[PDB]
Order: structure tokens, then sequence, then C-alpha cells
């Protein structure tokens, strides 16, 4: 459940940025989500997130649309809601969501919150799990926002990394 090649953070205090905002929700929603869902691996790691707001930060977060400077493109409304890079340098840990989708800080597709916490998992290394109670299971399907809380496979995963 480790991204190929096992890459990591060399350190645990990172940075992240969002440098765009969706229509789909006010800007305050978008940074709650985005907040929320480091935190949800702060818990389970010695990782420290540190928002700025401008500059180059280790994890930039950034609503594109369809081709956007880096050869994944997203593919209009539905289908891929997201993508992220391995950590590293440069693109490296960085977040890229779909601005053509719907996004939602409750239940209803899709929730953003759940969508970075799992985009935020690959930022970390991480793989995906098979494990359908995985927040890293390959697809997306919402899970009570309120209480949630990252699940053991997760958990596992995070730890094996950065214990
Ligand atoms: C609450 O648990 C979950 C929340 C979101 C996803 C999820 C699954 C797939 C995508 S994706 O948009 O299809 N992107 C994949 C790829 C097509 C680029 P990947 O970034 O996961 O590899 C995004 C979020 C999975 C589980
Ligand atoms: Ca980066
Ligand atoms: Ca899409
Ligand atoms: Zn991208
Ligand atoms: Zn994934």
């Amino acid at each position: 459940m480790l991204t190929p090649g096992n890459p990591k953070w060399e350190r645990t205090n990172l940075t992240y940025r969002i440098r765009n905002y969706t229509p789909q929700l006010s800007e305050a929603e978008v940074e709650r989500a985005i907040k929320d869902a480091f935190e949800l691996w702060s818990v389970a790691s010695p990782l420290i997130f540190t928002r700025i707001s401008q500059g180059e930060a280790d994890i930039n977060i950034a609503f594109y649309q369809r081709d956007h400077g880096d050869n994944s493109p997203f593919d209009g409304p539905n289908g891929i809601l997201a993508h992220a890079f391995q950590p590293g340098q440069g693109i490296g840990g960085d977040a890229h969501f779909d601005a053509e989708e719907t996004w939602t800080n409750t239940s209803a597709n899709y929730n953003l919150f759940l969508v970075a916490a799992h985009e935020f998992g690959h930022s970390l290394g991480l793989a995906h799990s098979s494990d359908p109670g995985a927040l890293m299971y390959p697809n997306y399907a919402f899970r009570e926002t309120s209480n949630y809380s990252l699940p053991q496979d997760d958990i596992d995963g995070i730890q094996a990394i950065y214990g």
C-alpha cells in the first residue's frame, strides 16, 4: 500500500497552499475541507501541515480544467475527480482537483473533504488499497464526514511510511 519506490517526505512539517478555488464552494469551505483533510493524516502520523497564503508550498492545491500543464489532463464532469503527485520537489506532492466537478462539503457528490483526504494520501506517498473500507480505495464513495476518522488501513499505510 506504499507508492512504487516508497517515496516520502524527508520532513514532517510540510506547507500547503490553495492556489485557486472552485465556484462550487465558498473559499472558506474549500479551506475548511482542505485543512480538515490534512488533519486526518496528521492525527495518525508525525506530519504537521502549515498553510501559507502565497508562494510555493510543499503541497500546492489547485482546481484545474482539462489540460493544465502536467499531461494528466482532467476529463470534464465526473470520471476523474482529481489526482496528486508523490512526495518530491516541484510538482511532487501537489494535488489537483477537477474544476468541472460539483464539489461539496456535504454527502452529495462530490465531497471535497473526502477526495482531498484521498489525494493527500498520494501526496504523502500512499498507493491505493484494495480494502473497500479504506480511504485509499481506488474508487470514491461518500462516507459520513461528521465524526469521520482515518480508516485503520490508511492509518497502517501512513504509519508504515512515517510512523
Ligand atoms: C472516502 O474514501 C475515498 C474518497 C475519494 C476516492 C477517490 C478515488 C478516485 C479518484 S480519481 O479522480 O479517479 N483519480 C485517480 C486517477 C484517475 C488519476 P487517483 O488520483 O486516485 O489515482 C479521486 C478520489 C477514493 C476513496
Ligand atoms: Ca510540491
Ligand atoms: Ca472529471
Ligand atoms: Zn494535474
Ligand atoms: Zn487515488
